[PDB]
Formats: C-alpha cells, structure tokens, sequence
C-alpha cells in the first residue's frame, strides 16, 4: 500500500477502536493498524520528497512510526487481557502520535 | 521484499555492526535492519502457512518483530548520541530475539 | 519520597519543559521526572488502600508508571540528540498518561 | 533497599522465573523484580561514587534500568496471557541486560 492507503487504514481502524462494543473488534482493528504502520515505514512523504532516504530528516519522520507501533503493541496486550475500556483508552494515546507527525510533516 | 530477503539484510547488517569502528557505520546498518524488520511484518513463514492468520502462532510470530523493532529503535538512539560501543552491545541483544523466533518458527 | 511529593516533582518539571528554551533545561527536568516516576513505583494510592496488593487495580496502577517511564526514556533520547522541540512535544504526550491514571485512581 | 539488596531480589526472582512450574509463580517474581529495579534507580554504584548524580556517566548507568524495566513489563503481559513458556523465555532477555550493566559498572 502507498502512504495514503496505509493512512486510510489507520483512520478506519482508529474509529473502530473508538466505537468497539467488544474485545474481538478492538483486537482485529489494532492488528490491521500494526500492519499499516509497518507498511508505511518505507514511504517518503511529499514534504520530504527531495531528501535522500538515509537523511536525518527521514530518520526524524520514521521515528513517529516507532512510537505508534510501540503504542499498538501495548494496546493489544491490554485488549488480550480482557481490558476492553483500557484497550480503547489506547485511542487517546494513538491520536497524539497521529497529530505530532501530521503537524510536522503533512 | 520477501521474508528470506529481509532475513539476509538483518544477518548481513548485524555482522556490519559487530565489525564497525564508527557511529556512521553503526547508524547506516541499524537503519537497514529497521526497514527489513518493518517490511517482514506481514510475512507468513512456511511452518505457519496452514494456520489461521489470527492463530496464536501468527500473533506470537508478529510479537517477535515488535520486540526486534523496539530494540533497533533503542540502538539507533545510542548510535545517534555517538555511543558506538553501547550501540554495538545493543545490537548483540538482538541475537536473543533472533534465536527465540527461529526456535519456534524457522 | 512519598507519592504526593513525586507528583509535585512531575507537575513542576512538566511546566519547566513547556517553558524551556534549550536542551540542557529539558534534559535536567526529564532526569528529575524519571527519578520521581521510579520512586512512585511501590506507592499505594489512597483510593486503592483497602484492595489486595495484587488486585487488578494495583497491577493497573503500576502499569501506568511503566507507560510514563517509557515515555520519559524516549523524551531524554530526543533531548540528548539536541532535538529541543521534539523533546518538548514528547513531554506533552506524558499528559495523556497523567490523565489516564488520575481518572481511575486520584 | 540499597543497590546490593535490590540486586539479591533481582537474582532470587530471576531464579524463580527459570524454575517456575506455573504462571502465578512467574507473575509474583516479575512483580518483585519490577519493584527492585524501580528502587535501584536512585543508587550510585561504587565505580561511579565520585561522579555527580546529574552527570552523563550516571545517565548511562541508569539507562540499563530503563531496558530491564521495559523487559519486565513485556514478560508480565506474556505471563498474564497464560504464555508460561514465553514468560520464562523472558529470563534469557533479562540476563543479557544484567550482564551488560555488570560488565560496564560492577
Ligand atoms: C508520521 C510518522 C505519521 C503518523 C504517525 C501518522 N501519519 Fe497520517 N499522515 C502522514 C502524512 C505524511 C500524511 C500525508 C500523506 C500524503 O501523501 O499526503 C498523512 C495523511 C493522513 C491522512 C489523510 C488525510 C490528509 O489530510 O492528508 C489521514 C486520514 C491520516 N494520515 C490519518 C492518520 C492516523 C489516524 C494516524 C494515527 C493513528 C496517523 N495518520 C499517523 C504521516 C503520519
Ligand atoms: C520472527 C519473529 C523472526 C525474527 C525476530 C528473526 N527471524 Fe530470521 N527468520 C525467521 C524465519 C521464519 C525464517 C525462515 C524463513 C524461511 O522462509 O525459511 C528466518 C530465517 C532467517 C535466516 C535464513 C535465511 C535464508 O535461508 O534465506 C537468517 C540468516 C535469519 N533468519 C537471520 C535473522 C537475524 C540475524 C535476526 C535478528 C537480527 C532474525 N533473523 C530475526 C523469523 C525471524
Ligand atoms: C498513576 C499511575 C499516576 C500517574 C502516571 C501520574 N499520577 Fe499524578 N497522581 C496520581 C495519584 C494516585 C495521585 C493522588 C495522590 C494522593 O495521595 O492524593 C496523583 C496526584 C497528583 C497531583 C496532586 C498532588 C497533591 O495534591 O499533593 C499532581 C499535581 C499530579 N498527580 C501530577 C501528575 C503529573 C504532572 C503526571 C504526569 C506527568 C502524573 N501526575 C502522573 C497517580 C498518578
Ligand atoms: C545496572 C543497570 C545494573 C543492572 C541492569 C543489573 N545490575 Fe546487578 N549489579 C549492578 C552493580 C553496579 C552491582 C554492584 C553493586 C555493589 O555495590 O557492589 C550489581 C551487583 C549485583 C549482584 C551482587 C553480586 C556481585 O558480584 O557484586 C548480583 C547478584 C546482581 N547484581 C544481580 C543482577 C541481576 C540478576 C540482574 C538482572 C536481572 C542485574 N543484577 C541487573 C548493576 C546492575
Ligand atoms: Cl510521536
Ligand atoms: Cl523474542
Ligand atoms: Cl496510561
Ligand atoms: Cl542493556
Ligand atoms: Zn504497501
Ligand atoms: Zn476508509
Ligand atoms: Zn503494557
Ligand atoms: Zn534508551
Ligand atoms: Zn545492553
Ligand atoms: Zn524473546
Ligand atoms: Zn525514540
Ligand atoms: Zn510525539
Ligand atoms: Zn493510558
Ligand atoms: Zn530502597
Ligand atoms: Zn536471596
Ligand atoms: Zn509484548
């Protein structure tokens, strides 16, 4: 998937985690988000199209995906332990990550 | 790229880091490992091909890549602070994560 | 030190980081927050004093400090690389973790 | 507890996690290790007794406790999900952390 496709996947599944009425729905959405974040690792965003992939600026870009991927990891452990309220509380943590990368690079 | 190709990138760069003398050599190798681990995320390995995509086995397979990505994240911070020997030692911690996933799924 | 004293150190240093101009101010504040979070680890908060020490509530109380310590770890790496604005933004992510634990246990 | 007391606690509970015949024994030992690691945060080791607590060398010392505390966090999520074999596999990850700090600072 390109960056825009992975972003729609993150957006749809974040909404699911906000509306989830059960653990299985949250677990399924977090697994799709993990796959979209991992796949977005390789992308060059438009604002950085004229920087080499080995540049410090691209390092600072990708750093936000480490944070998101880390937060999804924890949210899935919380969802697996039956903590349905907590797992959703993930949504507040993920949103801050979404916003920081968008503010710097979108 | 395919799972065996990402494993060759992980193996080759782990050896670059062992034999490295400076932070720029360690940084470049870890950047390539981060990209290979991220790219291997959605791979299905041969020994799990007849399992459900949401089998506990496929969950546990992907959990290994969360561990590896987390460790590469920390090693690149140490390399970025010019801590060459610490970054090299951190890359040595990766081997436990290599071995745990191989023991179960290779 | 006691839990309220560590909370005053976290609150005061979070504000130092917001108003900071340079990396040394951000580094010193985050070092104090790391020590306060670590010291608060084994505290029992007033609203959980009649629960088992291994109640899910006390497990969930300590999980919050794991999240906070992880975030302070990453913020100090960014401050150590001289990324003043990123470190300050990272300190802003702490507020979600502040709020989640307060919502349940303060 | 002083550093030596927290270290005996880490050592006794690591052995428990190596010998555990059930999840509850592993969970109890990981909780004691988390408390000992958090409490060891504030300590100055003998080899660094003549460095100020705000020094870079003490920062590099404490960094090893972030790694250990992070690894215990994950081991407890794995133990909680009923993964008794995996949870123990933690013991291999923790040992590497033990050894790195000891090699540099003991
Ligand atoms: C960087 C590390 C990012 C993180 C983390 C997240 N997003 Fe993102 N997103 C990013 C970029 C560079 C772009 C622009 C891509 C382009 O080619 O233009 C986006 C775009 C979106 C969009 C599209 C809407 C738009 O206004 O362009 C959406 C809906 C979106 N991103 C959602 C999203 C969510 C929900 C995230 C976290 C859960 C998230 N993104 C993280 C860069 C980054
Ligand atoms: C799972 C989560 C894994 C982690 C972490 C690592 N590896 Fe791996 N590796 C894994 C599998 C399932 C396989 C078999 C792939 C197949 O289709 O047969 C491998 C294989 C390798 C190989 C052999 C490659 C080949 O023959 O073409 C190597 C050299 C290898 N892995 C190295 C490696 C290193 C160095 C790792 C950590 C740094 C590592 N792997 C992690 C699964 C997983
Ligand atoms: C639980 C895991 C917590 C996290 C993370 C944070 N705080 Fe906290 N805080 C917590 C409790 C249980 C309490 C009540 C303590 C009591 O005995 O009443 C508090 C209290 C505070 C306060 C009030 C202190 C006082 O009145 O003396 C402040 C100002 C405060 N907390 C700030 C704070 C900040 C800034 C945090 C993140 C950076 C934060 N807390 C995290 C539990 C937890
Ligand atoms: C630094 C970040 C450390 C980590 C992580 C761990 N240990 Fe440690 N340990 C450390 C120091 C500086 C010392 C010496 C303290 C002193 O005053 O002399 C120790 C000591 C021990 C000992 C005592 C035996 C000895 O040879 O001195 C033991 C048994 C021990 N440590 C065990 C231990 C284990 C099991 C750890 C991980 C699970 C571990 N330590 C981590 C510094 C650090
Ligand atoms: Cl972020
Ligand atoms: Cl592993
Ligand atoms: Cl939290
Ligand atoms: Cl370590
Ligand atoms: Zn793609
Ligand atoms: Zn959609
Ligand atoms: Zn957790
Ligand atoms: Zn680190
Ligand atoms: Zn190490
Ligand atoms: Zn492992
Ligand atoms: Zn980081
Ligand atoms: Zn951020
Ligand atoms: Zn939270
Ligand atoms: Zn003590
Ligand atoms: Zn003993
Ligand atoms: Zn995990």
């Amino acid at each position: 998937a390109d960056l825009e496709d992975n972003m729609e996947t993150l957006n749809d599944n974040l909404k699911v985690i906000e509306k989830a009425d059960n653990a299985a729905q949250v677990k399924d959405a977090l697994t799709k988000m993990a796959a979209a974040a991992a796949d977005a690792w390789s992308a060059t965003p438009p604002k950085l199209e004229d920087k080499s992939p080995d540049s410090p600026e691209m390092h600072d870009f990708r750093h936000g995906f480490w944070i998101l991927i880390g937060q999804i990891h924890d949210a899935l452990h919380l969802a697996n332990e039956g903590k349905v309220k907590d797992a959703q509380e993930a949504a507040e943590h993920l949103k801050v990550t979404c916003n920081h990368c968008h503010q710097k690079y979108r």
